[PDB]
């Protein structure tokens, strides 16, 4: 049955990964959809509220991505060292990666906060368990697994997202939180 989304806690636990000034984590990255199937090592890097970067890498140690994000200056590196730039984290991903994701969004749903989603559950725990979000005329379901109670406050160990075409599976071993 989870919890009601308008309960005090809820709100507090928002309240409390908002309040971090920095997130780091790390582990396992899925990414299918019909034209591109990409399996990579990932590390989440977020120092400021709009400042973050994500790095894909292979078993190899090579980079098969680098994404960094600050507010006017989003870069993107490919494995050959090309670089790209943009003013949106999520227009570019969509556009030069083959990757399309909700990624502004993501960004949100990645450290437990529903971002603007309006339609979601909670586990027993007050937290984040599952979001439907719609954009682009498509249909995103988020689904949380358990989350890392290692840290203060806890922080999502595992999610799954997708709306059908496209699928994004992460694991994460760990959080790094202040």
């Amino acid at each position: 049955p989870g919890k009601s989304p308008d309960s005090p806690q809820w709100r507090q636990h928002q309240q409390d990964v908002r309040n971090l000034n920095q997130y780091q984590t790390r582990g396992a990255f899925a990414y299918i959809s019909d034209q591109q199937k990409v399996y990579a090592r990932f590390f989440w890097q977020q120092t400021g509220q709009d400042r973050y970067r994500l790095l894909l890498t292979n078993p190899d140690g090579s980079t098969e991505l680098e994404l960094n994000a600050q507010p006017g200056n989003v870069q993107l590196v490919d494995n050959k060292g090309q670089r790209y730039t943009a003013d949106d984290a999520e227009e570019m991903i969509g556009k030069l990666t083959g990757m399309p994701i909700p990624l502004n969004s993501l960004r949100q749903w990645i450290l437990g906060l529903p971002g603007d989603a309006t339609d979601y559950k909670l586990d027993d725990q007050y937290r984040l368990s599952e979001i439907t979000y719609s954009q682009n005329g498509k249909n995103w379901k988020v689904v949380y697994g358990g989350y890392d109670t290692k840290t203060q406050p806890a922080m999502p160990a595992n999610m799954e997202l997708t709306d059908g075409g496209q699928r994004i599976k992460l694991k994460m071993d760990n959080w790094i939180v202040k």
